[PDB]
């Protein structure tokens, strides 16, 4: 019979009058039905979280939460085929992606923040005063309260646990709404929380959509303590306006239009391997993927020729096969949007070096949401498809001649999430990568994520940083305790 | 023959079609005419800021900006009497306040952030990979761009430099708008920037109001790169909505309804000395002042007797007298708001232990904005005057019996700026202070501000922390550079 | 039919031409035969260590060593009863000590340094230069090489793993020599290293003595890369002289004559509970124990009455009974030294408030190394038994009148390991504890050890600090890599 | 009349029965006479330091010491021609060296440690206990006591203030013994301390030699609190044995036999500029200079040809002339030692590519201690002049073929002070520099000293690190204050 993905509030599974289907983009089938949460249940979740902070969870030590985070990760690992299966059904992710990136990084988030919490120090200074007095200043970290987590469909488990792990490390309760397209791993995560014994109310799961549904409810609730959100920058704007009511802290990661910069002195074979991922991993649906590619003129033709052949060899096929490298897009609706941008490219005059259409398989997969890996060329830096985030398996490639030129062009965007630079020149690597106006600037690699380091986006691509202590300070209330130490009295 | 406070944009002093008066609350007289920036001038300032980053200022090293910050501080110090005179005229502050708190701390903000900048490290980790490869991760700090700074009237110079100093340390340009009530020290700050040679467009000053004036224009400008604001929380809400269009970073410090907790084992004399300041410094118009005072029952009557006697001795008088301890409120409008809260207290049934009215001098000061230091008692934790920020020289005082009780009652607010706890008991001091839901929790002191420590407000009282590296991180764009180091091929 | 404790060198168990007995101080009987390493075997161990760094261990990442440390900890935990039995037999420790302190803390050292390693950052600064150039500075941490570890008998497993865990975290090989009195848990540690697959030569174990034995051979080896030692300060002197030939890094923790300071406002019951441990835990053979106790005069008589009554209830008995609180001393020789100090006290005129002799059981335990918990009083701060470390279950107790007095008297020693201060007064607690000239200054507790914090001794009590990053820095070679980044040419 | 360089003890200038001459190596003249301190006066200095800690200095706040350090630096700057003059007379340093390195870095030491002290935080952790208790741990920094400073002749002011500035930052008193060859700037530093008002006993200056004189006295004194020493590693061994008596903390920087590694892909012109300094700055008398130079085979001949011409252009002349680049060695005795090594090189079979002798000027300079900048070649890695520290203006240059080879050869020494690597290859720069077994590994530069970073030597080249907080923690006694916070009692 057909899987139910239910809500999880205050330790209880909760079904709904209103439901909706979970469709797999592999072939357009239904793989589960999902129970939507009304304004009332979200209210129930927020109140259950605040009540949890009045119980066992509110009395946990940091050390106990370290252990909880590790028990969560261990149970996820024990159930990792379950997580893998659900993630692949919801998204169409190839096994090569889900089993090496999504599920392992999703588990590692909990282990990494357990380590960070275990060693987190106390921020402290001593203030000298006159007359031999002094003050000791030390920052006490408390939970914010109940953190609202609105999670995207492109990396469902990974970006969910990227928020949930530090939020729980800091002793918060969470109210989590996964994307309507990707409810599965979030529901399995709730099963894990229940299995290891996380107190009820600590982890709450509400399903639905954004506008006029669970996401809007969370963002508007006056008793939410913070809102974390990854996704469309325009939706970030909407969430921030709702957070304005109670001046709620917000932490945003908001997509982008990221540049790759390839110099003639690069290690060409490593660069091609890396750029095939930066362009087409997850069918180009990573917020960090490149969609603007600048290639130094003397290797531009070689690049285009070799990249077109590499694309021909890219296996776009059954996602469950171990050597498939690209699956469908997330949904028919997103496919429609990406194909509309393929058409805009045509209209703007683009040359198609690869792709530009839809694979035909001759079976049920043709009712799924597939698109070809695509490369365009020939346009100015001002064309719409060169500037506007497409979020599909596509880039525009253009030659450049000088370092000063390519920095200016790379930074000519209102976004600023990520960049990837390829050169073997020592000084140029460091010079160029640091001048990229982005949160993460990779050199001779792409999508290497050190969870201890600051990560986020500039401009329209985000607000704030997470990673390491940047996460622990965001999901914490800091109270500077300032204790005056008096001289002994007569 | 009337002082003019002009705008300062891209290195030029700019007069305006719209003007308004700066009035002193000492006697209601006019101190200066202020030139209100229009939207075009604010646009010009933002554009001048971005242009400055393409020039000399955008090429500065950290060490050069360390020197700039110190040069700014030195010139301010050379001109400290001018800053003092302007601050006192705009605000009514007593000499005892302005010459020990506002001007010294305002200068110190620049020197402190110079030190912090000089020693700021690079945040860095090594990531090990398979195959003997590894990646070096290091965070490069760059300016955000043009930081909009909207400054309050209660500590005009101090809170302005609290933002401007770290913003400049990080290499930003700024567009600053001081309160319409207190334009003076900000205009003098612009003079200092010009005098020490800060490049044009790095420091821009636009005068005016909030709505349909310079405050809104800065808030909404699509090319502002961050907004930092101190003042009323609901204005914070509005600014945040404006910032949402471009998901601009915001840093907010937004007042509160702060608790004092006085245990019977406190050092009574030190506590009274500190509490007179926590209640009445700056006429209760420090955002960190206590307006809810919880006193352990065994010393409640003693506290009330001693506090009333101390208030009778508090010198509410000519602010220029070195003796004076309280001046007027900032403005007639704010005085009206505070007296309306005094009257709301009388309607809610309060007992007045001190004050509740207006001093009468029998001279022109009676045209100013004066109010008595006031202590009320006898009300519920639920009464409006006990929960709503008044921002005047008033507290409601009430007894408590247990530690767990007073922690609950202290934390029973939607605010969370500050607390001050008085006890000589070691474990109680640490246990209670840490459980305050506030940004700053003082024990046996009040309003001691270590510029290296995290400072900010919880709940309605703010967003983010500043101080030390918390400031340099907020006013900087962080780019994590991640360099894969391949094994030899 | 007799247990053998062998050497473990380059992955092989090695027996020896020279052997000695491990005796239990409970009843003087033989627990095991120990195989003493000769100079050739120590040389082989050092060479095996350097060879290991050219192999698998030298290729490990930090994350792999994090996992190794945790695997070591897990296997120790699986075998915790064996470690317990061996530690208790070698030492006479009561179950109440060994099962709550020695074995749990010994396992925790590995897990703690695994955490610290996992999150260790890279120390880094940017240096700005003229001409738009700059330099990136980042410190690369590498192993030192082969760390010699010479371990004491009072906490054999705990202090061994305190050194071995950070040394391995940093990628070193080790050559360890446990005390000749307490070879057991170190030999079991070698079994754990072998069982979890630590590469051969990474962990080497050599048994024996100091002079003309393995301790000296390690100390003097020209290819040792660092020496870490805990024990008698004058042995520290000798080791340091040996290390001088190759200017080898040394890290030392060297005992002391630690002060306790008890103010009249202390929580009397908590203080007595803590002080019974600070005096008599491990029969006073923790290097951190108090042997000088200063008690504020108004509670001196109460302290002495209550302390004597508590000592009468202290169970000095079969160590395997879950009830027992004190076992024998480590050895007959150490017992002889402590009783000679008891007699020196009687010659210096001391009043004995408790103890001063030897318990009599009327069975084989009388052949062991037992001593009574002992409290003396009535002497000058200058008497020999008041200044010289006894390292047994004894303190001299004396009244004081003022805070400045007791700070002076507490600090009147050439040692400086630890202090324990008892007071409920907030300012006094912080003021007095910070002025102790010691590595660790406890307030209202004793022997609480946060493995992330700096720990060590001042004066004769040590050199350096360990704990947290202080350990990873000591057991690592730091190479500051300084990379000039030129403007484009 | 002739300058007197007196002792400075407890605020008083102190002369001596026993004196000795300060000879300038420019022409062998006398430029001052120096008053030697006996065991008694050193005892007086140590006791005056401990007494100073019982007075005003012992009550200074960190903030006050920040200001003192800056007042010292400002007075040094005001008197910088005085410092320059004394340093150049004692050493023969060219103006180009003393006015750009010695005096400016000597002053900057005080300003840099003032900044580090001003922002130094408190190391702190929170320990959770059972039953809702916890402990606050915070490290309190106190002075060690009286720090003994034994300072070398090669960088007299710079290495003196490198120790004195952090020692005073940490609130210690100091007893300072400058090299018998270089008493001047140390005596001027005492004048500065007196001028700005440093309390008497805080800064004490004793003159003399090492064995059976002031240096040995300081190192043996039972009441010295720490010993800092830069110089000959064998003397470090002697000092460490004397420190063993009271297990005194020691911080050592002990010379070396440093390698330069030059790859064929280097920026050749920048490398030559940098290597001329690494070889011949201060006439090769910097502990950090290169004496073993490995050049990748394809550029070995070009390197030798160009370097020989550059040496010909190196101005070895009157040190007071603004474009002189090399002065004499420090003394006739050191000159004798360096020339003995030139002779050992001859005997070992070396080819001399440049120098190898003594300049002849035809005037009084010929009674000074001059030697030619020298380059040898042709020897094995095992020859004595290739392995033994010469500490003069000389290197041995040899070709290499592979990266693995040159790392092994560079690290084949019992020293490990410094290295300098020249390449434009990104990955190779980072790979090779990090594997150097040294305290400081420079890439495409040499002798760039960030005073916030850890600095020291490996192996025979030192013990410990200094720079930044590494200095502040060495010259401080750390007391971890651990405060148990109990639950409220019934």
């Amino acid at each position: 019979s057909m899987k139910q993905y239910r809500n999880f509030v205050d330790g209880k599974w909760v079904e709904s009058s209103k439901t909706f289907q979970d469709v797999t983009p592999i072939d357009g089938s239904v793989v589960a039905v999902v129970h939507e949460a009304d304004r009332d249940l979200v209210d129930a979740a927020v109140k259950a979280g605040h009540r949890a902070l009045e119980g066992e969870w509110g009395r946990t030590t940091a050390a106990q939460r370290v252990d909880w985070l590790r028990r969560i990760a261990n149970e996820m690992e024990r159930r990792q085929q379950d997580f893998l299966d659900a993630e692949m059904a919801d998204t169409g992710k190839p096994l090569s992606m889900a089993a090496t990136i999504d599920i392992p990084r999703g588990i590692a988030n909990f282990r990494n923040f357990a380590d960070i919490l275990a060693t987190a120090p106390v921020d402290s200074h001593r203030l000298d005063l006159p007359d031999g007095a002094y003050a000791l200043n030390y920052a006490a970290r408390k939970p914010l309260g109940v953190v609202g987590v609105i999670s995207p469909w492109n990396l469902p488990l990974l970006l969910l646990t990227w928020k949930v792990a530090p939020a729980l490390a800091c002793g918060n309760a969470v109210v989590v709404k996964p994307s309507e397209d990707t409810p599965g791993t979030a529901t399995l995560l709730a099963e894990v929380m229940e299995a290891v014994g996380i107190p009820p109310g600590v982890f709450n799961l509400v399903h639905g959509f954004g506008p006029n549904s669970a996401g809007e409810f969370i963002s508007q609730h006056p008793d939410i303590s913070a809102i974390t959100f990854t996704g469309e920058s325009k939706t970030g704007s909407t969430i921030m306006r709702a957070a304005a009511e109670g001046v709620k802290p917000v932490s945003f990661e908001l997509g982008g239009k990221n540049a790759a910069v390839i110099f003639a002195d690069c290690d060409f074979e490593k660069m091609l391997d890396g750029m095939m991922r930066a362009l087409f991993l997850n069918s180009g649906q990573v917020c960090l993927c490149s969609e603007r590619v600048y290639v130094e003129r003397p290797i531009f033709d070689r690049f285009c020729v070799a990249l077109a052949e590499r694309i021909k060899a890219l296996k776009v096929d059954w996602p469950h096969e171990t050597d498939t490298q690209m699956g469908p897009l997330i949904s028919s609706k997103h496919r429609d949007k990406v194909l509309s941008y393929f058409e805009l490219a045509r209209q703007e005059g683009a040359t198609f070096l690869a792709g530009g259409g839809v694979p035909r398989f001759g079976d049920e997969r043709d009712n799924g949401a597939w698109v070809e890996p695509t490369v365009i060329a020939g346009l100015s830096d001002d064309a719409r498809v060169v500037r506007e985030e497409i979020f599909g398996p596509i880039c525009h490639v253009t030659p450049f001649d000088s370092e000063s030129e390519v920095i200016r062009r790379a930074n000519d965007t209102r976004y600023g999430l990520a960049a990837t630079i390829w050169t073997t020149n020592l000084s140029r690597a460091h010079r160029v990568s640091e001048l990229m106006r982005v949160g993460i600037s990779w050199v001779n690699t792409w999508f290497l994520r050190d969870l201890r380091t600051p990560f986020g986006g500039a401009g329209l691509s985000g607000i704030g940083r997470e990673g390491g202590m940047h996460s622990l300070n965001f999901y914490s209330e800091l109270t500077n305790v300032c204790v005056r130490i008096d001289k002994e009295s007569p």
